[PDB]
């Protein structure tokens, strides 16, 4: 029924960027070796490409199940944990029970302080894939084997790459006509500021929008409750990433001073991860990345939501299609499920990349049908991925 | 002057010497063909290999400095990060402000959730190395560099490396009558367990040893209690890692409900890390581990402690000498040290492995003299070293 895994191999998909980017370098940014800039705003590495890690695992009797994490910057690291270590570790076991496996595996390097960062970018992958398989060797997608999930939820805007506030606000009326009600933008693009920002799309969209605002986490907690005080005349649905990962005082110190819902969540791994921050803060919303954390930890993470009536809606980023579609699936099944962060800019170009029927129209992702994950690297990815 | 950085290279060195695992080989336990086991207790993965990665770092000028981090398992993480992103943006940079360039470097991928793991590993091997070429370009000891520190400060037998509970006593004892005064044991090893332990150590050693417990994290809150209260007739000196790491709302209520002094921190990278605890938990003792961790972080951590009377007492693993030599370099500035880890197998390779002063004889440890780490690498270690 559940064949014991046979092999495990790494790739890299590495493509050209396909939205205008550099736009937001604009202190005289230089490329370092291997095509990283750092931005001198906020002090962040960004690759000067799109890469994302992706594994292939197969069964002895021949399933082939996908998984994907982050590979922006250094894939290597991901690569050498799978390779060296943890690859050996999941061939002989099988998907009889993915969770199982993704604990052990975790396991290994907790009490040495791997408990996140480049070791469960790793460990999510292997998760993904491994929940493909278990799916498959079922004849069930991964959402019918966790016990049920909805084909169909909200998607919310995110990404409005223009150069103008008047242009990013016409981007934002294009897609409200395209059937979105949900937006969110980046405090950082806004040049007279995220209160200049939010006005001019509250004009344009009207008050039935709803409009959140990455704070894209470069404050103090005074300062970001200032700057929420500014938006907060014109209705911002959540306030993100307020203050430093690092910082949970000043989180809590955000959260417990406005009324404005705190949305917090992409960077974090595991529950764990979670537990410190609601039990000291008050956090209306938990935006898990999928490319993260991998099934096991998203679908945990859910649970915790659930028990504390806290709102769950994901995360999106650069990726092939592969943790995009986990993340879909996961999040079909989560009681807490508001809704889905939607990046069309990485969306649309990707469909090339992939077989199987997973699409986002009119605010709505549409989950695919297939067993297991439900899509895979289509033949044009096949004849880009590197081995790695 | 300071020269700015040339180039940076990385090593592993593989030892051909080995440190006992602290527990038996038992059956069932399997040594995976990737070289890895995993131990049937906390279900950890071990090494059957010691091996550290080292870096070389150059100036334009020619001072070579010397770091070293993990490398026990998949040094290839460690590597790809400081050969594809890292060491791009040190190269050009000098050491004027070591601590300047390990800010830069964290705040690169800090947002995304590297806050600690591989990353800060890879951090720690750069800002040793940069300290290591500050010290040589002031014709100073980083010590002295620091605002100064002892030359010498008591070491502590780390663990018993032998097979029963009567031979762990006479090797207490052994170590007591060279100049030892404090000890400490691992409560998972004995078959009669911690209680029996503790009790043997205390009639073999006497009313003034420090004995320490380390209770390996793989416990609940209530089970950690339970046992601290069964060795608490025997004087503990301390409880260290009582509860998983993650675990901080455990170790909350482990360390609220003993009088037993509670010891954490290895594990850690950063001040981050310990703000998260001690700001919920009763903390009387920090350890933090150079290897992980770097100067800069372990001198913040320091500093941090010494803001809360904790004290001080950092751990130590087996490597080529290079982060022990920094751990004992930025020990000796701390207000709050009360003493170090030793273990006469971790210490040993370095006599061969490095060239310098360094030493510890009769329960002391004395710091090297001379500029930077005030060691390097012998003609044995530059032999042994691979590229990565
Ligand atoms: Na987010
Ligand atoms: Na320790």
């Amino acid at each position: 029924m559940n064949s014991p895994i046979a092999t495990v191999e790494v790739f890299t998909l590495t493509q050209p960027r396909k939205v205008p980017y550099l736009g937001a370098l604009r202190e005289g940014e230089v490329v370092n070796p291997n095509g990283y800039i750092v931005r001198k705003g906020n002090r962040t590495v960004y690759p000067t490409f799109d890469r994302s890690v992706l594994v292939r695992m197969t069964t002895e009797a021949g399933t082939v199940g996908w998984g994907e994490t982050y590979g922006i910057v250094a894939p290597g690291a991901v690569a050498a944990l799978i390779n060296d270590l943890l690859a050996g570790f999941v061939i002989g076991r099988d998907a009889s029970d993915p969770s199982a496996v993704y604990d052990d595996l975790y396991d290994m390097m907790r009490v040495r302080g791997y408990t996140g960062g480049f070791y469960v970018d790793a460990l999510a992958a292997l998760d993904i894939a491994l929940w493909d398989i278990a799916g498959q060797e079922a004849g069930k997608s991964i959402r019918d084997l966790l016990g049920g999930g909805v084909d169909s939820f909200p998607a919310y805007v995110s990404g409005l790459p223009e150069r103008t506030l008047k242009a990013r606000g016409e981007l934002a009326k294009y897609w409200q006509d395209r059937g979105f009600n949900a937006f969110k933008f980046a405090t950082p693009v806004a040049d007279d500021g995220p209160a200049a920002e939010i006005a001019n799309l509250r004009q344009v969209l009207g008050p039935q929008a709803k409009i959140a605002a990455d704070m894209h986490w470069n404050q103090t907690p005074e300062r970001a409750l200032e700057l929420i005080a500014e938006m907060q005349p014109f209705d911002p649905w959540f306030a993100e990433a307020p203050v430093w990962t690092e910082d949970i005082a000043g989180l809590e110190k955000v959260s417990k001073n406005t009324d404005v819902p705190i949305a917090v969540g992409e960077e974090w791994r595991t529950h764990w991860d979670m537990r410190a921050r609601i039990e000291r803060c008050r956090i209306a919303i938990v935006q898990p990345e999928m490319g993260h954390k991998g099934i096991t930890n998203f679908i945990r993470i859910g649970a915790l939501a659930a028990e504390h009536g806290i709102d769950v809606i994901p995360h999106a980023t650069v990726g092939a299609g592969i943790f995009l579609a986990a993340s879909l699936q996961a999040s079909s099944t989560l009681s807490m499920l508001k809704g889905h962060e939607f990046q069309h800019s990485i969306f649309e170009p990707n469909r090339r990349l992939l077989d199987g029927d997973m699409d986002c129209r009119e605010g709505r992702y549409h989950l695919p049908s297939g067993p297991g994950l439900g899509v895979r690297p289509s033949e044009a990815a096949l004849g880009l991925i590197e081995r790695i």
